[PDB]
């Protein structure tokens, strides 16, 4: 059960409200779009298909109603263009904002233009929803946010050193919903992603995450790459436990705004025990090297979100051995 | 005395450098350049005129030689082109970066323009400089980082919540700055420049700086707004404090670099105080009321200097008095 959960998106289907997503086209954008059409919502994506795909609009479509796709309004733009953030933002009740160029290898090779869509893209969305007064504001932050701190699981108060050009750029963003909250009064939640993965996860290009690039590789039987002894851990995090997140937050009562929360579930896994789960589900329905480790990699992680459970009433309640079983089929499909 | 600082210079007028300045025509910026100039160095300027005076320029002029003036270089433009940092680092060794559009209110009132040329720009120039290759670099920080910390004296370490967008700006400066030497092995110094003050401080407009603001009004025969009672207090720093510390900076040892500085004299002048020194400077060569408070604005800021004293060997020479006297009669040439 997923009960405060349940209530809102029961409250949704029978009062629709607009919805801004940025990254509409995106890995967790695509997902945030294919559960609000279903619930009937109106919803305002805005994408420049930098890393997002047109094929994800397109697969969204096939799964939703013509008159819930008839509620979609798709802006083809860009977030770091002021006067396109302000026209997306006309009547929208609720900002899901999820367009930024992820990926820290990304920003150590080209820093410049990581920071410009990732702060300056991300100031003008948070400006335009402040001048047009919406209900609530959520961002996508980051668990590259803990930087150096030694603390695990990880707490949201206790943050350290950023460790790279992108992690400056998800701190910046935490930072400005501070002082908008402080100087304008405009609440906000950041929501602190965790290793997410699902269906439409990209798993081509050189920055795919671990769970989709070696979905993929064990389809074509390539080699599965481990960076490490393997015993380096996240806490991965299945994509409607973020769908719920968002939504929860869009709907939070006021004294749980200006807040960041962890999403995640609160477990850890291994390289050596994630290598043998995908391979295990994978096998189910069809069809390994040890290399030096990732520089500067962190070695593990794992959240807390007791916080996210108390003051949002969060219930993490798909675990990485369930959310493989559901997105192995996408894989499938998607690769065959 | 300033004796390193002195043997320094020595060392710079023996073996001349090529120097970016950033902000060149503006208060302290062309302070720096009149130093440099003065040093026989060769000095690249650029600027786009936004806060800076062509007619800083031309004063400069009229106060080196011409073998000296032969040697600037000025480029105008904008540190938010990227293409343009790229050119004026050709063949520099040391930058001071000073570009940058100060003041905690007008960052209030525009954020957005305030984040592309602090945020955007500043790291336009960073990166320029280290894929250029740079000796050294030397950036414009600030006392608005501290924030709410309520300590006093403000020590480096110890930093508290942004205030307002202009202390979210300079404070990501300081955090790429650390990013940079961490990874790519580029180490810079960040100055948090308290108050400062001198000839070339704009009297002008509505962001002008208490000092030349109220000497402008004693001058004019206006009326000297002190927001509050009269008690409060800053740490007043003379412009050749600031000239000094930019040329240690410059020419650390590499353990000194990678830092933050406050720079600043350690004293703590009271409004009420500030307001009689300047009547009592001006009234030496010829020629009052209460009211609000403002927002963003601190009651107590005092600097410890504790840290470049030992580590740059830095002597804060110049104290407010002394800086008034030596202030003051520019601002009448300049208004007469
Ligand atoms: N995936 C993770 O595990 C993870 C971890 C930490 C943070 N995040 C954050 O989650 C958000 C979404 O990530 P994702 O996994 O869905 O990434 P994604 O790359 O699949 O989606 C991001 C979307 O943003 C769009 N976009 C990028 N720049 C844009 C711009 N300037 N204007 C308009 N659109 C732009 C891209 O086209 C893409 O559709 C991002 O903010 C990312 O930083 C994700
Ligand atoms: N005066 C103080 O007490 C104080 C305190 C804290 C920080 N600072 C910092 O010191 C630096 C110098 O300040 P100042 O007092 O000399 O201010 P100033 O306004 O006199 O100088 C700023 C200079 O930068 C130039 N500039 C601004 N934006 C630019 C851009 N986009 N491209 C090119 N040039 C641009 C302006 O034209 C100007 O000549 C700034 O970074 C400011 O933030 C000053």
């Amino acid at each position: 059960y997923m009960s405060r959960y349940e209530e809102i998106t029961q409250q949704l289907i029978f009062s629709p409200k607009t919805w801004l997503i940025t990254g509409v086209a995106g890995f967790i954008g695509s997902n945030l779009l294919e559960k609000l059409l279903k619930l009937n919502q109106v919803v305002i994506g805005l994408d420049n298909f930098s890393t997002g795909h047109q094929y994800n609009l397109d697969e969204v479509k096939t799964l939703v109603s013509t008159e819930q796709w008839s509620r979609f309004c798709f802006i083809e733009g860009d977030i770091r263009d002021l006067t396109t953030c302000e026209q997306v933002m006309k009547g929208v009740d609720h900002v899901l904002h999820q367009a930024a160029l992820g990926s820290v290898p990304r920003s150590i090779v080209d820093p410049i233009t990581t920071n410009a869509t990732n702060i300056t893209g991300f100031l003008n969305i948070l400006h335009a929803a402040k001048n047009a007064q919406v209900q609530s504001f959520t961002y996508a932050a980051s668990s590259s946010t803990y930087g150096d701190h030694p603390a695990l699981p990880k707490v949201e108060e206790n943050i350290g050193n950023p460790l790279s050009p992108y992690a400056v750029t998800k701190y910046v963003n935490e930072i400005y919903a501070q002082v908008y909250a402080r100087t304008y009064g405009f609440k906000t939640i950041g929501l602190r992603y965790f290793n997410v993965f699902g269906r439409r996860q990209d798993p081509n290009g050189a920055y795919a995450a671990v769970i989709p690039k070696w979905t993929a590789a064990m389809l074509k039987g390539d080699d599965v790459y481990i960076n490490g002894d393997g015993e380096t851990s996240r806490d991965f995090c299945y994509i409607d436990n973020v769908i719920q997140m968002n939504i929860l937050s869009a709907l939070a009562k006021d004294s749980a705004k200006d807040n960041i929360y962890n999403v995640a579930v609160g477990d850890r896994t291994t390289l050596n025990e994630l290598s043998g789960y995908i391979y295990d589900e994978l096998n189910l329905i069809h069809h390994i090297k040890y290399r030096e480790f990732r520089s500067g990699d962190v070695r593990h992680s794992q959240a807390d979100v007791t916080k996210a459970i108390d003051l949002l009433k969060y219930r993490p309640n798909i675990k990485i051995r369930e959310g493989l079983r559901l997105s192995m089929p996408w894989y499938v499909r998607f690769l065959k």
